[PDB]
């Protein structure tokens, strides 16, 4: 039967292994947000699909020659069909592959430990004493790059001096940073709100940077995108994107 | 050519100018919307005539499947594009083709202050308060197609009485709120433009679900997909953001 490539990375807790006492196989390997979404995306389309993890483990984003890699590469070349992960809907992605419309807002905001008065992205760039960061090449960091707000320039003239020290490799990396240092990280805002629901000491900072979404990931000129956009606004206006982040979501309360 | 756009009077996406003498053409407007399209046709190279729906709607069909307001003049090929607070829904979708949202918003509740109804929950649960929406809109149409039990309890109270409880537009949803013991439910964005200038009104609770304005173009148009790319990147550059400080602040309220 037709099955559908579906190409996504490890994220809690969008996709996480099975825990079993067995060996698993397929797409019982994996359950979280993700699986949930795909589960109920294919029931309303009507799709067999077969879950692959991206071979390099990444998101996707361009090299100085404009060369891709990790999910988005796997669209462009055709070996996946569906991108299903908090792959963050940015330009330069959208000109090479076709994302269906979003099924999870978000923004960029601030991860930090509670107790301290800082309050905003404001606090942060007028001074040097507490270091802050961003996972290295995700969207987060290229927001800053290529802004031009004086204070996220700032941020990022920080960010991006001393060889790129503030940075961190992933967001795991960067929680235990900020538990363990004087550091905030900067991380996208379904993020911080999964780590402060199981960290009490833990908390965001401010608002959101930006304004932005989630959305699965399509190659260019796929018949399917525009189906999963239909089946993901059916998905939202009948409660069921709201019912499967609480599942996800919900700690045990602080 | 010269893309004809199809958009309606709503403060402050679309309002008449001020002036002394008669005005002409697009000079006619001014807006949230007029800017957002002055920033797109920057970017993708455009001309543009604004116009007016000539009946005055938004969208919906009939019982025979006959579309109206500016989404039928897409559907129809009487306007290439359609700039307005149009909400992105699932039955909309199916007959245009919306670009990437600019703009996030949910459904939540207009009341006065000082009161103890904190929720959709406690509107449902009583009968004193009268509480409704605009006739005809996608708010009106969430709560007659929900199975939420909450929200159809609240549709049998807004739908009963040969449909007393609910308005014909925003403004007489607000004065009914002013004078009476009513709660609109309103587009969160239209709740944080009135609130920042009436301070007897506020919010009431959070949003009841999570969606988005986009701009409408008939299906297959080749615009929708650029248009998308360049609402990222007015997105990603903050003009976005100033676009809606400009429109909407107001003084606030203590
Ligand atoms: C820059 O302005 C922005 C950026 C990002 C989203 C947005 O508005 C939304 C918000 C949510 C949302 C949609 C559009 S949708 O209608 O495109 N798909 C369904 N959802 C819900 C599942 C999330 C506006
Ligand atoms: C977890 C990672 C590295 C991803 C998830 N969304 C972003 C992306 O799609 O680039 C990254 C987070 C970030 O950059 O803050
Ligand atoms: C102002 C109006 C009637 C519009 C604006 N967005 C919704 C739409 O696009 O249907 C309507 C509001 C609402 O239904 O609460
Ligand atoms: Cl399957
Ligand atoms: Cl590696
Ligand atoms: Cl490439
Ligand atoms: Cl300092
Ligand atoms: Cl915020
Ligand atoms: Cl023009
Ligand atoms: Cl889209
Ligand atoms: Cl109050």
């Amino acid at each position: 039967n037709r099955t559908l490539i579906v190409t996504t990375i490890l994220e809690e807790p969008y996709v996480m292994y099975r825990k079993s006492d067995k060996p698993l196989y397929g797409n019982d390997r994996f359950e979280g947000y993700c699986l949930d979404l795909l589960k109920e995306l294919s029931n309303i389309l009507g799709f067999l699909y077969d879950v692959k993890l991206v071979p390099d483990g990444k998101y996707g984003a361009q090299n100085d020659k404009g060369e891709w890699n990790g999910m988005v590469k796997e669209l462009i070349d055709h070996r996946a069909d569906l991108a299903v992960a908090p792959l963050t809907i940015t330009y330069v992605r959208e000109k090479v592959i076709d994302f269906s419309k979003p099924f999870m807002t978000l923004g960029i905001s601030i991860l930090y430990r509670k107790g301290t008065p800082i309050d905003s992205a404001d606090d942060l760039a007028k001074q040097t004493k507490i270091e802050y960061g961003a996972v290295r090449d995700g969207s987060t960091m290229t927001f800053f790059k290529k802004s031009k707000i004086s204070t996220y320039e700032k941020m990022w003239a920080f960010m991006s001096s001393r060889q790129q020290s503030a940075l961190v490799k992933n967001s795991d990396e960067g929680i235990q940073r900020v538990l363990t240092t004087d550091y905030a990280l900067l991380m996208e805002s379904t993020s911080i709100e999964y780590v402060t629901q199981r960290n009490c000491n833990l908390t965001q900072i401010g608002g959101l940077i930006d304004s932005k979404g989630y959305g699965v990931g399509t190659p260019i000129g796929s018949p399917y995108r525009d189906k999963i956009t239909i089946a993901i606004l059916q998905l939202q206006e009948e409660g069921k994107l709201h019912m499967m982040k609480e599942k996800w979501w919900r700690g045990n309360g602080c």
